[PDB]
C-alpha cells in the first residue's frame, strides 16, 4: 500500500485544464469560429498541431492521454502513428510551403490542395483500431481537425487556389458529408469504450469521461461550429471524481438512472449535503471499520426533489422524523467485565448523520474526500475521511488517512452525488424524469462519493439564476439545462458531443412540450442593436405543429419563429428572423423576460431532443457552407 | 367528525345559496355546486383550524385535478395476548391518483417489519404472517397465535370510479383500553372482512355522488408542520404518523365526472353557460396552495404566491361536433388581489402556437372578490376547430414579492346574446 | 447449545412454554406473477424414552452443500422408530447407527 498523499486518485498532481497540450489548439478554435480568416486558417492550424513540422506534441498528447486514462501503447504501435504522422507532414509541408509563395500558379496548388486532402483521407483509419481505441480517440480527433479546416478554407478562396465552381460544390458536399462521418465515428469509439469501462467498474468509466470531456468532445462541438461565423464555441461539461468501492454500470443504467442520479436539480445550485455515517468495533477480533450508508444532497429547499442516494436510516425503532425534532446520531457504548483479566475494553457502536451546508460564497471550491481498505480473513473493511472546503465534516477513527486533493484550477464543486451498491439498477427509469418524480434510489450502502466540478464560465447562473447580457460581447450559447421552468415528462439525455452537460428530451403525451429561460440586461445594453437567434433540435418524428420559439415579457408576448419539423435523425440548427430589443418590450429594468421554446403534444413513445441555444448580433452572424446543399 | 358533518350540512343548506347572492347582479351565469360531502369513519382526533387550511385539506383532497386510481392500506391483526381478545389496527393509507407523477405518499405509516426489507430485490413486501406455538402440560388444546401485517391493494372499477362503500369500525373495551375491528369494501370488491368477529354494515352512498377522493387524518403525532411546503405540485403530499384509526372518503356530484375521465372540458352547442373550477386545470405553476373557499359553491380556489418566473394556470378546452365557431362569447374571471399587481391579470388564448391575447385587467388591492369581463371573441378568431386536442385558456400574472398571494376562484363562460350586467358593482 | 428460540425473551413464561415460531413472508413483482412465499422456522423437537425405557438404534445424518465459499447442512433425525426431523431440503441418505449387542444410553 501507500501512505502518500494523492491528487484525484492519481499518485502525482495532474496537469490543470488550460495547460494541457490541446490548449492552443482549442483557444485558436475559438477564435476561429468567432471570426474566420480566410485562406490562413489552415496554415496556422497546420503549426499548431504539428509546431516546426516535428511531431512533438502529438506525442506529448499521447503521453498524457496515457497518464490520464491508465492505458499505455506498445512501440510498434507508436511507430506506426509516428510513421503516419510524419507521411502526412511531408505533404502539408509541400502544400503550406507553395502556398506562401507571392504569385503562384493555382492550378499546382489546386493538386497539392486534392494531394494532401487525399493522404489524410487515407490514413485516417489508422486511429481506428478498436483494440486501442480508448487511447487513440484524442489523437484521431486532432487529425480531423487538420482536414474538416483545410477544405473550409478550400471552400473560402476559389478561383484563388485555381478551384471552378464545381469544385467549390464537390468540396462543399464533401464537407457536409464528412463532418457526420467523423462525429458517427467518434462516438462510435467513445461510447464502445466507455460502456466496456462501465462493465468492468463506474470509476474507470468516469476517468473516460473525463479525459475524453478535455480533450476530444470540445473539439467535436467545434466541428459543428465550423459551417457558420459568430457564434461562441464554450464547453459546460463537468469533472467527475469518483471516491470508493468499484461498481459494475450497464450503459442501459447510465443513461436510465445513474447521470440522473448524479445531476439531480440540473438548474439549481448545492445548498447542503447529508450523509449517513455508521462506526462500530463490536467484536474485539475485528478492527474498527466505517461506513458510509447513503449521502442526501439538498438543492432548491422549498422543493423536495432529491432524496437519500443510499439509506438515510439510523435505527430499527421507527423513530426517525417525529416528536417535532428529527433523530440525528445513536451511539450505543458496551461494557464488559472478565475475571482473570483487569483491561476493560468498552466497544462503540455510533449512527448518525452528518450535516453539511454550502459556505458564505455559495459554492464549495475543492474537497479533501478518501477511503482506506483493510483486508481481515477474506473481508474488506473500510475508513473514510470526508471534508468539503474548510469544514472538516468527518476525521477518520480508524487511524489517520493520506488526504487525497480533489481541485480543478477553473472549476468549483457544484453536486455532491452517490451510487447505489449491491441493488439492481434496472427499474424506475422510465419514471426518474426532470421533476415531479421523486430522484432517489434505496440501497443498504453506498460506499462510494461522486463530486462534479463545473467550469467557471457557469457560475453566474446558479448564482443568480439567470442570464446576463453585456453589451460588449457578441456572442452567447446558452445551455438547454440552464432553464427557469420546464414541462413535465421531461428527461435529462447525455449528449456530451454537444459540449454541455446534457440535453433535454421531450415525450410528454398531453398538453405541450415548453421550456423557458430567465434573461436579463446589464446597464449600458444597447436595445436597437439586431440580433438572432438560433435553437439546436434533434427531431426523430415528424412533428406536425413544427417547434416554436417565442418571446414573453409581462404579457407582451411576441411571436420570433415557427419552424416546420420533419424527421431527421441527425442534429437540426433553426435560426430565427432578425429582432430587436425594443421589438420586445424590455429594457434594463425587466425582470421577467423569457425566452420559450415549446411544441405540442406527441403521442406513444415518441420524443425530441433540445440542446442549446445561440444569441448573436446580426452582424458578426453570417452562415459560410450551406448545409442544405448535401 | 363533526366539523365534517357541520361542513356536509352547510355544503347542502348554506354555500350554494351564498354564492347564489354573488350571481344575482348579472344575467345568464351558471349556478353549479361542486363541493364534496365527506364521510369520516374512525376515531376522533381534533384539529385546530390552523391545521386544517394548511395541512388536513390538502391531504385530503391530494392531486385535485386527477382521478383516484389505485389506493392501498396498511392493515395489522394481532392476539399474542391470550387474555386481551383480537384486535385489528388501520396504521396508514395511500392514494394513488397519476401514477407517473409521485406526489401522492402514505398518510400514515407504510412499513411492514423492522428488517428493513421493505422496496428491495425487486418484488416489495406485501404480507407477514407469524405464527406463535405453545405447550402446557397441564392442559391440552392448543391456541395458536396469530400476527400479520400486510398491505391490502384496490384498483379502481372498470368504470374508473367507485359509487359507494361499505366500511365500518367496531370499538370494544378491555381494562381501560379500547380495542378496534376494521371492515372496508369499495365497490363491489371486499377489501377487508373483519377478523374479530362480524360487524354491521355502514353504507356510504349519496344519490347523484361518486366516490373520488379516498384519505385519512394523522393519529398522535403534531399538526403543526410542513405548511408552508405542501404545495399543489412538487413538494411530497404526505406526513408520517404511526397509526391513523380513520378513513376519510370523499363523494363529488356528477356534473364533475365528465373532467375526471376526459381531462378536458368539453363545450356543446346546446348549452349557453358554463362554469369552470379553478382546481380542475390542465397544469398550474409552482409555489401555489389549494385554498378552501367553500362560498364559492367549489372545493376551492387556487393561491399563487412564486416570487420567481410568473404565476400561471392552464385549462383544456375541447369542442364537441355540431359548435358553432361564429358565435360570439365572453370570459368572466372571479379573483381577489389583496395586493396591487403593477402588471395585472392576463387571460390569454393558445392553440398550437396560436396565440392571442383575450384581456389585461389592472389588478388593484381590494380584500374582496372581484369579477373581470373579457371582451367579446368568437372561436374562428382563436383558430380553433372541432379538431384542435391542444387549446388552452391561460390566466397568468408576473412573480410576486415576500408575503404576497392572490386568489383565482372559478371562470365564466357565456354568449354575448344571454349575457347583461343589470346591477352595476362600482357605483356603490 | 442454545435452547432460544426468539429475542422477545418470552420463552417459558404464560404457563405454557414456547414450542414452536413460524414466519411467513410474501412478496409482489410486478413483472412476475409466481409468488414464492418464505418461511423461517424455530422449533423445539422433543423425544421421550420408548416403552421399553431404551432406544435400541437410530438413524442420524447430515447433508453439506457448498454455495460461493459457504457451507449449507441439513439435518435427518431418527430415534427408534419415531422420526423426529425429516430434512425439508430435499431427500437424505440414511446413516444407520447400531451395534449388535449395545443399546443407546445417551445422546
Amino acid at each position: 500500500e501507500t501512505d502518500y498523499p494523492l491528487y484525484n486518485n492519481y499518485t502525482e498532481p495532474t496537469i490543470a485544464p488550460a495547460l494541457i497540450a490541446v490548449a492552443p489548439i482549442a483557444q485558436y478554435l475559438a477564435t476561429a469560429i468567432g471570426k474566420w480568416a480566410a485562406k490562413a486558417a489552415f496554415s496556422k492550424v497546420l503549426s499548431l498541431i504539428f509546431p516546426g513540422s516535428q511531431p512533438a506534441t502529438m506525442e506529448k498528447v499521447r503521453t498524457e492521454v496515457e497518464t490520464l486514462i491508465n492505458q499505455k501503447l506498445s512501440q510498434d504501435r507508436v511507430n506506426i502513428l509516428n510513421a503516419e504522422y510524419r507521411g502526412i507532414i511531408e505533404v502539408s509541408d509541400v502544400f503550406d510551403a507553395y502556398i506562401k509563395q507571392p504569385g503562384f500558379t493555382p492550378a499546382t496548388a489546386k493538386g497539392y490542395f486534392l494531394n494532401l486532402s487525399g493522404a489524410i483521407i487515407q490514413r485516417l483509419p489508422q486511429f481506428e483500431v478498436q483494440t486501442y481505441e480508448g487511447v487513440s480517440i484524442a489523437l484521431f480527433t486532432q487529425m480531423c481537425t487538420l482536414h474538416l479546416t483545410l477544405l473550409k478554407d478550400g471552400i473560402l478562396a476559389g478561383s484563388a487556389w485555381g478551384f471552378t465552381q464545381a469544385d467549390v460544390d464537390s468540396f462543399i458536399k464533401l464537407f457536409n458529408q464528412k463532418v457526420l462521418d467523423y462525429r458517427t465515428r467518434l462516438m462510435r469509439m467513445y461510447t464502445e469504450e466507455f460502456g466496456r469501462l462501465c462493465k468492468v467498474s463506474l470509476k474507470d468509466g468516469l476517468t473516460f469521461r473525463n479525459m475524453c470531456n478535455l480533450y476530444v468532445f470540445p473539439f467535436a462541438e467545434a466541428w459543428s461550429l465550423m459551417r457558420y461565423e459568430g457564434l461562441k464555441l464554450q464547453s459546460s461539461l463537468s469533472l467527475w471524481d469518483y471516491v470508493g468501492v468499484s461498481i459494475p454500470v450497464n450503459y442501459n443504467e447510465w443513461g436510465g438512472l445513474v447521470y440522473k442520479l448524479l445531476m439531480g436539480e440540473v438548474n439549481q445550485r448545492l445548498t447542503t449535503v447529508k450523509f449517513n455515517y455508521s462506526f462500530t468495533n463490536e467484536p474485539a477480533d475485528i478492527p474498527a471499520r466505517e461506513n458510509i450508508r447513503g449521502v442526501h444532497p439538498i438543492y432548491d429547499p422549498s422543493s423536495g426533489l432529491t432524496g437519500w442516494i443510499g439509506n438515510g436510516r439510523t435505527n430499527n425503532f421507527n423513530f426517525a422524523d417525529n416528536n417535532g425534532n428529527e433523530i440525528m446520531e445513536v451511539r450505543t457504548q458496551t461494557f464488559y467485565q472478565n475475571p482473570n483479566n483487569e483491561p476493560i475494553a468498552p466497544r462503540d457502536i455510533i449512527n448518525q448523520i452528518l450535516t453539511a451546508p454550502a459556505p458564505a460564497d455559495l459554492f464549495f471550491k475543492n474537497a479533501d474526500i478518501n477511503v482506506k481498505f483493510t483486508q481481515w480473513f477474506q473481508s474488506t473493511l473500510y475508513g473514510w475521511n470526508i471534508k468539503l472546503g474548510t469544514q472538516t465534516v468527518l476525521s477518520s477513527r480508524t487511524g489517520t488517512i493520506p488526504p487525497n486533493y480533489l481541485a480543478y484550477d477553473g472549476y468549483y464543486i457544484r453536486a455532491i452525488s452517490a451510487c447505489p451498491r449491491g441493488v439492481s439498477l434496472a427499474y424506475n427509469h422510465d419514471l426518474t424524469t426532470l421533476t415531479y418524480n421523486r430522484i432517489e434510489y434505496d440501497s443498504p450502502t453506498t460506499e462510494n462519493i461522486i463530486v462534479g466540478f463545473a467550469p467557471d464560465n457557469t457560475k453566474d447562473f446558479y448564482s443568480k439564476k439567470s442570464h446576463y447580457l453585456s453589451e460588449t460581447n457578441d456572442s452567447y450559447v446558452i445551455p438547454a439545462l440552464q432553464f427557469a421552468e420546464v414541462s413535465d415528462r421531461s428527461f435529462l439525455e447525455d449528449t456530451p458531443d454537444q459540449a454541455t452537460d446534457g440535453s433535454i428530451k421531450f415525450a410528454r403525451t398531453f398538453i405541450s412540450n415548453e421550456a423557458k429561460y430567465s434573461i436579463r440586461l446589464n446597464t449600458g445594453f444597447n436595445t436597437a442593436t439586431r440580433y438572432k437567434l438560433i435553437i439546436r433540435v434533434r427531431v426523430p418524428y415528424r412533428l406536425p405543429a413544427g417547434i416554436r420559439v417565442q418571446s414573453q415579457n409581462s404579457g407582451n408576448n411576441r411571436m420570433l419563429g415557427s419552424f416546420t419539423a420533419n424527421a431527421n435523425p441527425e442534429w437540426v440548427d433553426f435560426v430565427t428572423d432578425a429582432f430587436t430589443f425594443n421589438d420586445l418590450g424590455i429594457t434594463t429594468s425587466s425582470t421577467n423576460a423569457l425566452f420559450s421554446i415549446s411544441s405540442d403534444s406527441l403521442n406513444s413513445g415518441e420524443e425530441w431532443y433540445l440542446s442549446q441555444l445561440f444569441l448573436v448580433k446580426e452582424s458578426a452572424f453570417t452562415t459560410q457552407i450551406n448545409p442544405l446543399l448535401k
